[PDB]
């Protein structure tokens, strides 16, 4: 069985340790926690994003229509299924964060609200990555979901080991990537972060619907239990996505579910928490 806690953001400070008891001790699972942005800031960058005054941020939507039903349509590039020398995410990285600072317009500023989370839940400084020559990594990517798509399942360990973390990896210590998002829009129903009981295991691809594919299958192999959740707007959900499969349920209902998220993981020697897309 998962555990989560749940807090309310005013809260962060009084758990030091907490994404060391994720990530490590595994003393649990994952936290809510509430009211990270207020819910003003999240209508506001929704509407942004639905006005398109967002900062430049739909020259850089992903539609990813050759995948189908089974992904979201993601404004930057994710991490995961580049070409290992980046170009691409490196240019789409560095849109999304002057684009994603409009839209915050500080109240308060997204990458300063989330380090803050972070460093609060860890005693330790908080950074994007940053590339071979210089190149930022973003913070994060803005996930939508419309109705009927749903984001299959998939386990965030496995993203490490592709092509496009060849860096990453470099930068990391090698123990579980956490998961984070924020809710900007919920559905009507669905959209629900469903996790999996069933643990990612480093004894058992790259190309993405074959890897996809080889996930569902183990899933349907194994069929074990699961938790849902349905943070609210301005929540943040962060939880050892990196260890635990999970998937994002189907979005019901016209309202489209918008989130934005990463990851995170301790750098190499444990000093410092490093947080992408
Ligand atoms: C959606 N989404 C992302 C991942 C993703 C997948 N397949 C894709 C194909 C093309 C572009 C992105 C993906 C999987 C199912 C691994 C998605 C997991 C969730 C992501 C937001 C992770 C960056
Ligand atoms: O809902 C999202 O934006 C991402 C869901 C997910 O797979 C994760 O949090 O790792
Ligand atoms: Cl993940
Ligand atoms: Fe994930």
């Amino acid at each position: 069985a998962l555990h989560f806690l749940d807090i309310n953001a005013t809260e962060v400070k009084k758990y030091p340790t907490a994404i060391q008891d994720i990530i490590i001790n595994r003393s649990f699972d994952g936290m809510i926690i509430r009211g990270v942005f207020p819910r003003d800031t999240m209508e506001q960058v929704a509407r942004c994003l639905e006005e398109g005054n967002d900062g430049g941020m739909k020259s850089i939507l992903n539609k990813n229509e050759e995948f189908g039903t089974k992904v979201a349509q993601i404004y930057g590039h994710a991490i995961v299924g580049q070409s290992p020398d980046l170009k691409d995410y490196f240019a789409s990285s560095a849109i999304f964060r002057q684009a994603c600072r409009t839209m915050f317009q500080g109240s308060p500023d997204f990458e300063e609200q989330v380090e803050s989370i972070f460093h609060s839940l860890s005693g330790l400084p908080v950074e994007i990555p940053t590339g071979p020559e210089g190149q930022t990594y973003t913070p994060a990517t803005i996930r939508l979901l419309l109705e009927g798509r749903e984001i299959a399942v998939h386990v965030g360990n496995d993203f490490l080991l592709m092509p496009a973390a060849n860096h990453l990896k470099t930068l990391l210590d090698l123990s579980d990537q956490l998961s984070y998002f924020i809710p900007l829009t919920v559905p009507e129903a669905g959209g629900e972060l469903v996790v999996y009981s069933l643990e990612w295991n480093p004894q058992e691809y790259a190309q993405m619907q074959e890897y996809m594919d080889d996930v569902e299958f183990k899933i349907k192999s194994n069929q074990s239990q699961s938790v849902a959740y349905a943070p609210g707007p301005g929540d943040m959900l962060l939880f050892n996505g990196g260890r635990y499969y999970h998937r994002v349920s189907e979005v019901i209902g016209n309202s489209p579910r918008r989130t934005i998220g990463g990851f995170l993981a301790f750098s190499k020697q444990r000093d410092k928490i490093y947080y992408w897309s």
